[PDB]
């Protein structure tokens, strides 16, 4: 340990048996930039039991909040599920990620492109006051199997929009599209289905991508990134980095083992 810091705990909410979210202290000297993420877990046998997580909290808050999977076998969360108030959790000091601003050229638009908890460093981003600064509009999608599965649903859309220093913003730059794939819903069917058909930009307002406007920001399963960023490098749109800005970044929401 010493290379993480002690946190506490503060408040669980499951939204099913799958996914729940959990909320923490933040120390002091925890500075993060949205869409960043760290390596957290619990202390067992001294020895730190971690894994890979998005900061879901915004900067501005007194506090940590991830967004985390239930699996069944996981040696992190099969224990993580089982959290409880008062609890201790380890946190890495050391952020890092793609999912940086500075990562994409300035435009007019960002789409920030999610299935299941890869909306976790967006939650980050949207509760951000630059991302408002930079781009005119924030087109935040979220993909699940089942309605359920749209954790942060009412939070996005009734009580964001109230944030007495975010909420303006909100109401008239970020735009909130959540779809559905196996279940009866407003919206249907994938995320990158919505692309190709071109009714993401029918149900949004704006214009289909183009290399002058449009931003775009990835975070989700391995079968949703390798076929949205088909996509959107057959149309001729770059994936940046650090030493190169470009039109769109990419961030694993996980990884198959
Ligand atoms: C950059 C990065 C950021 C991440 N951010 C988050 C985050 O904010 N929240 C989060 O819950 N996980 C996140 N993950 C995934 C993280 O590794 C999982 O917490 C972890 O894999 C599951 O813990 P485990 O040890 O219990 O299970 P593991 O032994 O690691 O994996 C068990 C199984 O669960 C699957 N799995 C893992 N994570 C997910 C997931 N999110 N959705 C669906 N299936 C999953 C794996 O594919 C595997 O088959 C992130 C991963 C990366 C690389």
């Amino acid at each position: 340990s010493s290379n993480f810091n002690q946190e506490t705990v503060t408040d669980i909410h499951h939204w099913t048996d799958t996914l729940f979210s959990f909320r923490t202290t933040r120390d002091p000297g925890f500075r993060f930039q949205s869409g960043q993420f760290i390596m957290m877990g619990l202390e067992v046998n001294g020895k730190p039991l971690t894994r890979a997580y998005s900061i879901a909290s915004s900067l501005y808050e007194d506090g940590l909040e991830f967004f985390s999977i239930k699996v069944p076998n996981g040696p992190l969360t099969s224990k993580l599920q089982h959290l409880k108030k008062g609890d201790q959790i380890i946190v890495s000091k050391k952020p890092v990620g793609t999912l940086l601003y500075d990562n994409l050229k300035p435009g007019k638009h960002l789409w920030l492109l999610s299935t299941g908890t890869g909306l976790a460093p967006f939650l980050s981003i949207i509760r951000d006051l630059e991302v408002y600064e930079r781009f005119e509009k924030v087109i935040l999608v979220h993909g699940v199997r089942q309605v359920a599965e749209l954790a942060y649903t009412d939070f996005i859309s009734n009580e964001l929009p109230q944030d007495e220093f975010l909420g303006e913003m909100v109401k008239n730059q970020l735009i909130y599209y959540p779809t559905v794939t196996r279940e009866p819903y407003k919206t249907r069917g994938r995320l990158t289905d919505l692309i190709r058909s071109g009714q993401l930009f029918k149900d949004v307002g704006l214009p289909e991508f183009n290399h002058e406007d449009d931003r775009m920001m990835l975070c989700g399963s391995p079968e949703m990134l390798a076929e949205t960023k088909q996509i959107l490098e057959e149309r001729g749109f770059t994936e940046g980095s650090q030493s190169e800005p470009g039109e769109f970044v990419i961030e694993k929401a996980f990884v198959e083992k």
